[PDB]
């Protein structure tokens, strides 16, 4: 297993390409393979592969502007590649005010340098109305690229 | 700061206890001013603090039979004497049944004995329904025991 401060620099990579708030930027520490599941499981939010998120992430960050992410806790388990963050966002959706919180879960690879899986509990409440917005945004501009 | 070996042991203490669903033995590992906060910040739930907590566990834990709790992420991070668990529940309560998940971020004192602070995100749709039944319940407890 890497050396912590090799893991800790993909964990900032991470969150900073997470506040840069572009795809490229935020993509760039993930695997290939890097799956990203929703908690609880009892919510039965199906495990999302990379196709679906690459797919999501530009259409998502479209939607946010003025995206602030503030890192409250790292927690770092540099002996089992293993993390876990508490993070706040806020931003302007065509939707109203958007606001978040996140206990997020991550997994690295071999090398400490890419993450490998991301399991992530939020604001439900927050979830509950946006998920759906967010769903028929996405379904408007497949369409629309579709046409063209 | 502590070894890691024994904020590993406050750890394993803490979720033990738990499984054991008893007051005494889950809070063995709280230290006598550890605070208890419900993540996201944005939902405004007080702090419980240690003598709410007494008072609450003895009548919680009465209500909730069968208790099954599952471990399934431990990220101690033992330079920063800190540590985040994730954890799913179940049990039958006299409002049906239960589950609940719990993303747990822990702080432990200097000595690495004991668990200082608690910050949990849990399964919201769960706790909006059961944390007023248990409210109710608990002040039907203080009524019936006050008039004996
Ligand atoms: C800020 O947005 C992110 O890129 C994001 C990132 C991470 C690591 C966890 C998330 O929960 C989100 C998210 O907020 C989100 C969403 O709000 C709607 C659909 C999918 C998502 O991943
Ligand atoms: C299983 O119960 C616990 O002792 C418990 C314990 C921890 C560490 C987090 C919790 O969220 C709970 C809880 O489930 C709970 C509840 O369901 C209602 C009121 C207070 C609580 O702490």
């Amino acid at each position: 297993p890497a050396p912590a401060h090799v893991q800790r620099a993909t964990i900032d990579a991470f969150l900073d390409g997470w506040d840069k708030w572009t795809p490229e930027a935020f993509l760039a520490t993930w695997s290939e393979d890097c799956t990203q599941k929703t908690l609880p499981y009892s919510h039965n939010v199906p495990i999302r592969d990379r196709a679906n998120t690459n797919h999501l992430f530009p259409i998502l960050m479209s939607i946010m502007d003025n995206f602030q992410l503030k890192t409250h806790n790292i927690v770092h388990d540099a002996a089992e590649n293993k993390a876990a963050v508490y993070c706040s966002t806020t931003a302007d959706t065509p939707f109203g005010p958007y606001t978040n919180e996140h206990a997020i879960f991550l997994w690295f690879n071999e090398a400490g340098d890419k993450i490998v899986k991301i399991e992530e509990m939020f604001d439900q409440f927050t979830m509950k109305d946006f998920a759906p917005q967010l769903e028929k945004y996405a379904q408007f501009i497949d369409k629309k690229n579709a046409r063209a």
